[PDB]
């Protein structure tokens, strides 16, 4: 399905992967997030997440890929990056500032 949905990679060291609103409100710095529009899957770390995150949200966005059998364009940025897309924030609603934590 193309409708854009959020998915939010928490647990620092335990990393588990949960749809939440699709809104910039609900991203935090501390987590993983996966914003799947569909035909593009932009992956965003938040500067203090953690290794095992960033796996969980490649491993998601491949598994998502794969089951659109390689369609998707995967985007994988740093919450810190100067060269994030402008759709990514559009998508959100939105760019804005981000919670420090869930
Ligand atoms: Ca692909
Ligand atoms: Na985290």
């Amino acid at each position: 399905e193309y409708k854009p949905r959020l998915l939010h990679i928490s647990g620092d060291k335990n990393a588990k992967v949960a749809e939440v609103p699709l809104a910039t409100s609900s991203l935090n710095s501390g987590d993983c997030f996966l914003l799947d529009a569909g035909l593009t899957i932009y992956q965003f770390n938040g500067s203090k997440s953690s290794p095992q995150e960033k796996n969980k949200a490649a491993e998601v966005a491949r598994a998502i890929d794969a089951e659109r059998k390689g369609l998707p364009k995967v985007e994988v940025f740093c919450e810190t990056d100067s060269d994030i897309p402008a759709e990514f924030w559009k998508l959100l609603g939105g760019k804005g500032a981000i919670a420090a934590k869930h």
